[PDB]
DNA sequence: AGCCGTAGGTACACCGCAC
DNA sequence: AGCCGTAGGTACACCGCACA
């Protein structure tokens, strides 16, 4: 019994506080009058009871205890005369979750007990905004703003139209993805209350949120909010290569409190993601320590982690501190966060995505790195390329854990229509290990396939006599001799109709389902090659444009102060007498503006010299970094007044990250 | 559960016990498969010397190490069923995993000695300067510490059967106080092959209760704090987290202080800190909190990533003056920062907060205290060192608990100050009154220290369920944030309820009592203390702070009265001043013509060069004269104070008086005689 | 039918001492 | 007994989509 029941034992009077957990129902006992105020903590996300079987719901345990708690009983044996709260208020967190848990609370309400609400008896709390969970809040204010009969607002759930309330729940809990999909579409934009409204709302409200801000990656640099987040924290922090690893529990910390408003786990297992040379085919997290293994394994807890950026890792970020991309508000008004990063490599293509959201899913796979440069670098030199032209440069995924890929036409439709359905396999060969005898030797599996859990689906094939030939099975894999995975193979049985079988049989043979979804200006697309590559190289332009403009206004304002300086140096005997005739600064500023024609900050900043810059080689400097500054200052003005100069050094920053970076490609496209 | 090899033949497999999967993810990596089968197990294993059979049957780990070796126990021990002929203990290289060591070995030595008889029971080497093997790389590892071709591990060796037996007994057995007897004696406070089972399990066992002991569990009687809650404070002072600013995440405290100072699961860090911030767990709260908390019915804080926290203004004391030489720093675990031995600790926080805390042979209980009363007992102390405890008791009237409620009688108290040790009844506050129709009810507002109020409830709900009490017809906790604490006993009509009020006392947590054991930190050896000890050891400590900060400000003082001295003499001759700087080609050249020239030394040469041009100013050269004059003053001050005992001395007198008349309040604990 | 990866959520074993 | 408070350790419920 979760439940924290009140006194009275009166219905009428008497009601209950559905919350997501124990750290909402601490503030929540706290705050209450227990008198008159139950209260049931829940555990998170309930079941969707409109997607799950019947069964499932009825052994399912916070259904249980709502039903225990309610006393009604459910569906027809549902007595509206027994219910022990005429009051029974969802008060979910303030956040896109507490949303979705409401939506998830109403469509079980609406489904088991619908006359409860029909009674009445269903309410919806309103805590204020700006808190990530009513366990961040005390418990007088939860009271006063929420609970409080005297000063709160609750919404009452009011059922008007049964039909269109059916067509609600159906259309968005219900097990049909297009339709859901096509609310979203229709619907997007980028003190009695309605269900129907209200569902309309809250779910469109968690379904935006999820779509545009967690599960699918920016077409520009290929990113989710957390990874961006984890990235730019590491930024932040001077967590570069060249410094030692930093700990992980601060990398958290850090970012969940400046950037991130959700749990640790989301972001230290993100985190680790981008550590992992399996996982990543640029893997943008240096790691020390337990990052997880092929096996499953998962990663050490985050007190005995270390992490840092890769080398590679630089390039995402090169720029972002001289106005290269906008910054925003963070969560709470209290941060900048960057709402893209610079990316000076195609991040997207590299390393792909895959992201379940709501109402649509994206999988993009890897591309090797030296491929796709050259592929934006054709499409630099002809905007009017063709895909197929396109794919002389990229042949096809390139996946971190290498393997083989059948054919062509998987890749090519995924190319062309940003969908398509392409054949990996694992590497593997028949040799023989003596007296007649062979195996099968496999030392590249296909990407995303757990090796141990591929082993034993395997052995379970034998085991059921699902498959014949087979006399042992062994993982030789090895931190010092890589991936190996022994398939001993009985005497006088054809090898290659056991291999042939296990690709048949087993994820040996996987396929992966490209469906290349991104967010395009904001907005989830289903995008071809060309298009992926299309926005990169427009960002890519943005980015040094912006990078020129930045460094030119520095150079000329940093050019200005020097003017000053010179000035200074010049008539240095003059600046003295003019500094020590003066009772005060702001009569020393005023007059060095009048006597030598001085703006307000060349005379700030002559004012703020130290006696050290009037020595021989100081003076030198000041000389010295005032010409390096005029030649540098044209360099920026020759690349901003031609279009084709920029395109080049574009074209040119690519190419030298190529040579860098770019490596062999590791799976190999069969035909 | 077990990671085993390929092979099954026990003569060349081995198994790996870590402690758990952080540890046995980098094993797992690293291992050679063949031939190295991997057991993560859970943490503290149970102690085998204090637990009866049925509990260590139906311990998981106990069973999966059973069925993984495959040899039985005790006399079904089979050594021809042995799985592996090597069993390898390799937990963390900390004090905890030395413990973990302990613990295995015992284990291993009461139910399968011929094991250990035989040779089969290793002890792995892995490197120090890791929190746990997660830390490490598979390959590092696996070189230094499961590679055959060089690692080192330590096989275990029975010498003397009756020697190990009481090893053994006194040191995992449950008489303490030979445990105690054993720290005392050994406790300083200042390998390739074979490892006698004895040595081992003295050596190890030692090095975990002395970490315990000293770096854990019990208070420092100068600060009052136990290293997590000193390490919290000084996290919380060196990013500025005072009242004045925002509140600060949890998280980001958590993270900083685990990543900088305390080598610790996160839990222990934020559940500490929770703690501090409790009003009804710290007579003076050293923690400000915004979100959920906790409650007195034991519900737990809100996960850290929703709270926030920052000092109290009484915080600002215990750090005050921590950047002015008053203290000694340390090293942290590793190296990368430094860390205060202790805080300055400008109001008696050992008495006013008080502790509790279990370590290894003994334990520590110290209650709360008034700080008005604690204060002018100080003060009473520092006029008549020879002052009784009896006359200390004056000032001292008790305890005195977050919580309030009552303290019966006196006697409890005078023993507990006299000898350190003492008990003393507590008694929740309770009246009776009419609830209509000729009714009574009894009603309680306050209870003990240290007692869950939902518990203590439903422990008086159970009484009446098994009719262990007559007369109580119900049970209601009416407790509000607007009511304050308020539980209600509604008595049967005519039934006497100061009859029922007394049993509840007798039978239930309505009445506790707090067993005083004041075991303190005094130059870093426990010790048993009485209220004198407590408060001459903390006014030594004040008489240390004031008179280092003097010692410190006086060096500042008269560091920059020497700068003053150079910027006077460039002023008056500035010209000459300017043209040496600029007839100069670098600074080494302009340094030493200064010198020379104008008589100043190398430190004020350097005030000179970093000298900005605003600072020529024609009222300038009369703001550093009148700065040098004030200085001259100052550093008079300062020496007559260092000069005369008496003065210091009355110096921190004036400090505590100040902190009594800002800080002190109400006693909220009665004490009723009787 | 189960798994991929970002999200909401919480529980329970063990050590130590003392009364 | 089992509870006070620093320590070691880790697991399992839920949503959402698409593909075998
Ligand atoms: O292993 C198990 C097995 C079963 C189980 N059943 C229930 C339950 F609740 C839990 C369970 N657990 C663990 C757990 O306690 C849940 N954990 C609570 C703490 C969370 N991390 C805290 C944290 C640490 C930080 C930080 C932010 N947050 O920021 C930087 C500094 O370090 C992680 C999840
Ligand atoms: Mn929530
Ligand atoms: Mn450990
Ligand atoms: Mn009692
Ligand atoms: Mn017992």
């Amino acid at each position: 019994g979760k439940l924290a029941d009140c006194s009275s034992k009166s219905p009428e009077e008497c009601e209950i506080f559905l919350v997501e957990g124990d750290s909402a129902g601490g503030s929540t006992k706290s705050g209450r009058d227990s008198r008159t105020q139950a209260i049931l903590p829940l555990r998170g996300k309930i079941l969707n009871v409109e997607k799950a079987r019947l069964d499932r719901i009825l052994n399912n345990n916070e259904i249980r205890q709502m039903i225990t708690a309610f006393g009604t009983g459910i569906g027809g044996d549902f007595d509206l005369a027994k219910a022990r709260y005429h009051k029974i208020v969802i008060m979910t967190d303030a956040d896109v979750d507490g949303a979705h848990i409401r939506t998830l609370l109403l469509t079980f309400f609406y489904r088991f007990m619908r006359p409860l609400i029909e009674a009445g008896y269903v309410y919806i709390a309103q805590p204020p905004t700006g808190y990530k969970g009513l366990g961040e809040m005390n418990a007088d204010q939860l009271w006063e703003t929420t609970m409080n009969p005297e000063h709160r607002a609750l919404l009452q759930v009011k059922l008007e139209d049964a039909i269109e309330a059916d067509q609600t729940f159906e259309m968005l809990m219900g097990d049909v993805v297009e339709n859901r999909r096509q609310f979203i579409e229709d619907n997007a934009v980028y003190n009695e209350r309605n269900i129907t409204s209200e569902m309309r709302e809250s779910f469109l409200d968690y379904a935006m949120s999820v779509i545009v801000a967690r599960a699918l990656p920016d077409v520009r640099d290929g990113l989710k909010p957390v990874h961006r987040r984890i990235l730019y924290g590491l930024n932040e922090q001077g967590m570069t290569p060249d410094k030692s690893y930093k700990k992980s529990a601060r990398i958290v910390g850090d970012v969940m409190g400046k950037y991130h408003p959700h749990g640790d786990s989301s972001i230290y297992e993100a985190m680790v993601r981008m550590a992992q040379d399996f996982s990543y085919r640029y893997p943008l997290v240096d790691g020390q320590g337990n990052f997880g293994s092929m096996d499953g394994d998962g990663a050490a807890a985050m007190r005995f982690t270390e992490a840092r950026m890769t080398k590679i890792t630089l390039e995402l970020l090169r720029d972002i501190n001289k106005d290269t991309i906008d910054f925003i508000d963070n969560y709470d008004g209290n941060e900048r966060e960057p709402s893209v990063l610079p990316a000076r490599f195609p991040n997207l293509l590299a390393n792909g995505a895959s992201g379940i959201a709501v109402g649509m899913a994206t999988n993009i796979p890897p591309h090797n790195l030296t491929e796709l440069i050259n592929g934006v670098l054709s499409l630099s030199k002809n905007p009017d390329i063709s895909i197929a032209e396109l794919m002389e440069d990229i042949e096809g995924p390139d996946f971190p854990t290498a393997g083989l890929i059948l054919g062509k036409s998987g890749i090519r439709r995924a190319y062309e229509t940003g969908r398509g359905s392409i054949q990996m396999r694992s590497r593997a060969v028949i040799e023989e290990r003596g007296g007649g005898r062979q195996r099968i030797v496999v030392t590249e599996i296909p990407f995303q396939v757990n090796k141990a859990r591929m082993i034993e689906k395997i052995a379970e094939l034998v085991r059921d006599k699902k498959i014949d030939g087979i006399t042992d099975l062994r993982d030789e894999t090895s931190l010092r001799t890589g991936v190996r995975v022994v398939i001993d193979v009985r005497k006088d049985a054809n090898a290659s109709v056991i291999l042939n079988n296990l690709y048949k049989q087993t994820p040996l043979q996987t396929s992966f389902g490209v469906n290349m979804i991104a967010l395009v200006n904001g907005r989830p697309k289903l995008i071809n090659l060309k298009e992926a590559l299309v926005h990169y190289l427009e960002h890519q332009k943005t980015v040094v444009r912006r990078r020129t403009q930045y460094n030119l206004r520095k150079a000329k304002d940093r050019a200005h102060i020097l003017e000053g300086l010179r000035i200074a140096l010049d008539h240095i005997d003059e600046i003295i007498s003019t500094i020590r005739e003066s009772d005060t600064d702001k009569v020393a500023m005023e007059s060095l503006q009048q006597r030598f024609k001085l703006s307000e900050k060349q005379a700030q900043a002559i004012l703020d010299m130290r006696l050290r810059r009037l020595t021989g080689l100081e003076r030198d400097k000041i000389e010295a970094e005032y010409n390096e500054l005029l030649n540098y200052i044209s360099e920026l003005e020759t690349i901003l007044a031609d279009e084709e100069v920029l395109l080049q050094l574009v074209r040119d920053e690519l190419t030298e990250i190529r040579d860098r970076f770019g490596d062999d490609r590791r799976t190999e496209i069969q035909l």
